[PDB]
């Protein structure tokens, strides 16, 4: 599979790290109109959260070069002007968050790419979550979306719980690490007043659609889940706090066994399970979409339970993007 990456923010860079480790993926090009090759090489190489790239990174006038792989770079504002066809690009991966609808992402196809994978939720493009609805993908679909990181954490667990005990209703809280939209000291954030306030000295309440977005990937849960978020001053790794009213009576011990079986079975690698005394930093660079915290969870009555699942909001999601990429080309 020959891929190009559009955008070089958190998602863009990490998708590149992971893609470069996939033997069947070839990373042909990178587009980012707002950085030069030396800066791109720098940004890729040093990471405050995930460490130094273990390998040699450098650049010339037309490439970022990593361990012998030259990756051509482009500085195009309009993705239509990109030489994807001429470069024979199987899949364009859009990590910019501004080409995320069927008509806007279409520009990569126009430019020559065969398919597009979008690294944000979409209104128009069909959404997929590995281990949730990937079978529902079909080869004629040219533009898909990988949903969101919080969605990738909630959906796989929610499916497991609903299939096994039924979800009548659920209210979710995500305790979320800092993100790039936040400010270092109280600053302007016109659409999201709270999100403008000093990131590292606040618990910051935030609205999030990810809980209803489970509705789109699992239609059987439409309108049964919503939630909210608290942004806290950790730099990465977030956790889902799911308060769910069940349909069938069950022990907590039974929930544990069902989830663990799913972790070891069909959801291996997407959904994880632990019983150990873990904290957020224990999940830095973990590639699971969702890691179930068995000890942190608490059951009140036999149909009323609180489930806790971790996710590295940057790395898990980025691995899923690459998973979706390989899956979509396998078709």
């Amino acid at each position: 599979v020959r891929v190009a990456i559009n955008g070089f923010g958190r998602i863009g860079r990490l998708v590149m790290r992971i893609a470069l480790s996939r033997p069947n993926v070839e990373v042909v090009a990178l587009n980012d109109p707002f950085i030069t090759n030396d800066y791109a090489a720098y940004m890729f190489k040093y990471d405050s959260t995930h460490g130094r790239y273990a390998g040699e990174v450098s650049h010339d006038d037309k490439h970022i070069i990593v361990d012998g792989k030259k990756i051509a770079t482009y500085q195009e504002r309009d993705p239509a002007n990109l030489p994807w066809g001429s470069s024979n690009v199987d899949i364009a991966i859009d990590s910019t968050g501004v080409f995320k609808e069927l008509d806007t992402a279409q520009k990569h196809i126009d430019a020559g790419a065969k398919k597009v994978v979008i690294t944000a939720p979409s209104s128009t493009a069909p959404m997929f979550v590995m281990g949730v609805n990937e079978e529902k993908y079909t080869s004629d679909l040219k533009i898909v979306s990988n949903a969101s990181c919080t969605t990738n954490c909630l959906a796989p667990l929610a499916k497991v719980i609903n299939d096994a005990f039924g979800i009548e209703e659920g209210l979710m809280t995500t305790v979320h690490s800092l993100t790039a939209t936040q400010k270092t000291v109280d600053g302007p954030s016109h659409k999201d007043w709270r999100g403008g306030r000093t990131a590292s000295g606040n618990i910051i309440p935030s609205s999030t659609g990810a809980a209803k977005a489970v509705g789109k990937v699992l239609p059987e849960l439409q309108g049964k889940l919503t939630g909210m978020a608290f942004r806290v001053p950790t730099v990465d790794v977030s956790v889902v706090d799911l308060t769910v009213k069940l349909n069938k009576e069950t022990t907590y011990d039974e929930i544990k066994k069902v989830v663990k079986a799913a972790a070891e079975g069909k959801l291996k690698g997407v959904l994880g399970y632990t019983e150990d005394a873990v904290v957020s930093s224990d999940f830095l660079g973990d590639s699971h979409s969702s890691i179930f915290d068995a000890s942190a969870g608490i059951q009140l009555s036999p149909k009323f339970v609180k489930l806790v699942s971790w996710y590295d909001n940057e790395y898990g999601y980025s691995t899923r993007v690459v998973d979706l990429v390989e899956h979509v080309a396998k078709a």
